[PDB]
């Protein structure tokens, strides 16, 4: 199945120019925890933000222009993306905006983190019709000495 | 010697209720880089913020009360904090306010990170007199895809 994972600030802003200004170790653990041993799909831009291959996962990068690293798989199309993943029970799409818009129509599930941060950013998470997705898990956390803002993890399944 | 290391937002603000709303991996790496294999002294509140001892370093913590973790070393005063360090070339002071404030007087060096971030806080770094310190290292970095704010590393040695 195809799945998207992302953390969204208020307005669904997923990103800007530089790193999002927040510190959420608790979010990273969820991300890492849900990506574990699953192939991840990302957009060129996102990779650059990451900078190194996620360990223990197969990294597939989308881009119209050839590879710039050996540690990763480079593909030219969503179909090739998928294919390069082969038989796996779950496919993880990690970003960014362009990639999410592409895959959203194909995802069976969403792993969203909703952050209580209001930021000015240029990239957003695609719109998802409430009625087309079932919430099947949700869990909120306030901000603490370790996490800059409150957040709430959410799991939705395509109705 | 004793050295203070801290990351400061504008106005010398170093702390608030929750975690500082920034993401500066490079800063973190510089923290690690300058404190590894060296004794680290911090105050109780700061310990609660780290929530696990720092690896590869000797962790000492100040508190008027008995400790709550068998993993680190607890001291009742400054003098104990020091002595528990044992003969060492450099001792690192890592926060917070009260601690900095007590120790700044015996410091022969500061490791600062001046972060281009304007945040409202309630804890600050004490004042230092440049007439007192000689800057001996400086290096600024712009915000990027990994770091949320521009930041500048600075090393000052007492005059
Ligand atoms: O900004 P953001 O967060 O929206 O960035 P993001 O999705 O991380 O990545 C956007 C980039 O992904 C690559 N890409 C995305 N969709 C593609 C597709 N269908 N076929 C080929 N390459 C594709 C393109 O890289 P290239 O610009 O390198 O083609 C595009 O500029
Ligand atoms: N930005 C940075 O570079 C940086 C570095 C460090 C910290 N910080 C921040 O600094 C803040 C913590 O600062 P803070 O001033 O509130 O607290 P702090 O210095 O971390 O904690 C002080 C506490 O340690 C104990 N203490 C201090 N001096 C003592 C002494 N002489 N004898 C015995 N116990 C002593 C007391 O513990 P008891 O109450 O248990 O007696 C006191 O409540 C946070 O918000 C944190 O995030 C930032
Ligand atoms: N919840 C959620 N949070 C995010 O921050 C997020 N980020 C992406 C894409 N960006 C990134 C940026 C950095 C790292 C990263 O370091 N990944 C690590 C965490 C390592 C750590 O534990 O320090 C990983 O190991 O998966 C991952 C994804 C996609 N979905 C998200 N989903
Ligand atoms: N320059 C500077 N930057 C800071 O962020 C800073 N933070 C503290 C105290 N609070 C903390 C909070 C977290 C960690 C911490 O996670 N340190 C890890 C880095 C692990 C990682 O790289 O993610 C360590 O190994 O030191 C350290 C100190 C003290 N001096 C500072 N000094």
């Amino acid at each position: 199945m195809i799945s998207l994972i992302a953390a969204l600030a208020v307005d669904r802003v997923i990103g800007m120019e530089n790193a999002m200004p927040w510190n959420l170790p608790a979010d990273l653990a969820w991300f890492k925890r849900n990506t574990l041993d699953k192939p991840v799909i990302m957009g060129r831009h996102t990779w650059e933000s990451i900078g190194r291959p996620l360990p223990g996962r197969k990294n597939i990068i989308l881009s119209s222009q050839p590879g710039t690293d050996d540690r990763v798989t480079w593909v030219k199309s969503v179909d090739e993306a998928i294919a390069a993943c082969g038989d796996v029970p779950e496919i993880m799409v990690i970003g960014g905006g362009r990639v999410y818009e592409q895959f959203l129509p194909k995802a069976q599930k969403l792993y969203l983190t909703h952050i209580d941060a209001e930021v000015e950013g240029d990239t957003h998470f695609p719109d998802y019709e409430p009625d087309d997705w079932e919430s099947v898990f949700s869990e909120f956390h306030d901000a603490d000495a370790q996490n800059s803002h409150s957040y709430c993890f959410e799991i939705l399944e395509r109705r």
